[PDB]
């Protein structure tokens, strides 16, 4: 078993594949763990999603690195065995984009917010190679998301970054929060270095009004969660205002 510092553990029905983890969520849901190793200090898991859409494949987040992103590719080829048509990133920190270059090598289109781009040479990444706009209430533009199927990309304010964004499943009661949500328990909202403590709060509630009927809660660094993982991590930044 991988045990990570930050992270959920493993548990029974996790799937351990290389040096990642893969848990089901859905029939056409699964969560992909990658694991850095910051020395002196253990293993940091980042989460993202993997959904089957019909005879495809859409990625949400990279790994932390490209060779942990190519497995991720690796797993979806072994065990759905379907082409991946896409890949959104939820914003530029290396645990959502550090593995673009893996995603580019393998033919795959990736999308993120145009800030998100912006922001990739400034953060030491790669920039996808489109950029995913929003309306003043925080909805994707969607010429700006072709055949995203069942992805509904939400951008819900400055939050963990200015650039966050955020997806809910179409289809399925999961949505995903990335780095923005922490867990029910959480001690505290991570690394607010980029934050926004001012508009924290406002924009963990507006993810959660997007998708008022999501009971699953995906992100970046804890177990699926409830919807108290939205609320709790509400109080905590109502905390820094
Ligand atoms: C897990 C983190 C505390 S670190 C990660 C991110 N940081 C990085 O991706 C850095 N490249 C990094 C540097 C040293 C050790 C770990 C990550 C960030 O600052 O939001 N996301 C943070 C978070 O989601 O709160
Ligand atoms: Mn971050
Ligand atoms: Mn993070
Ligand atoms: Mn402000």
């Amino acid at each position: 078993a991988i045990r990570p510092t930050i992270g959920q553990q493993m548990e029974t029905g996790d799937q351990r594949f290389g040096d990642l983890v893969f848990r089901q969520l859905a029939p056409n849901v699964w969560q992909h763990t990658s694991y850095l190793d910051m020395p002196g200090f253990g293993a940091v898991a980042s989460n993202g999603l993997i959904v089957r859409d019909g005879g495809r494949v859409l990625v949400v987040d990279t790994a932390w690195t490209d060779d942990q992103t190519a497995q991720i590719l690796n797993w979806i080829k072994q065990e759905i065995n379907l082409p991946v048509a896409l890949a959104v990133v939820t914003h530029a920190h290396q645990d959502k984009m550090g593995g673009m270059d893996a995603l580019h090598a393998a033919g795959i289109a990736t999308y993120a917010n145009a800030l998100s781009n912006q922001l990739a040479p400034q953060e030491g990444m790669v920039a996808a190679q489109h950029s995913l706009t929003f309306a003043a209430n925080g909805w994707v533009e969607p010429a700006t998301a072709p055949n995203f199927g069942p992805l509904k990309v939400f951008y819900p304010g400055p939050g963990h970054t200015s650039d966050n964004i955020t997806v809910g499943i179409d289809g399925t009661d999961i949505a995903f929060g990335g780095c923005l949500i922490k867990d029910s328990k959480a001690k505290s909202l991570g690394n607010l270095g980029d934050a926004d403590t001012e508009h924290y709060a406002a924009s963990a509630r507006a993810f959660g009004a997007a998708f008022p009927k999501a009971s699953m809660i995906v992100m970046s660094h804890s177990a699926p969660d409830s919807r108290a993982a939205i609320t709790h991590t509400a109080r905590m930044a109502d905390k820094l205002r």
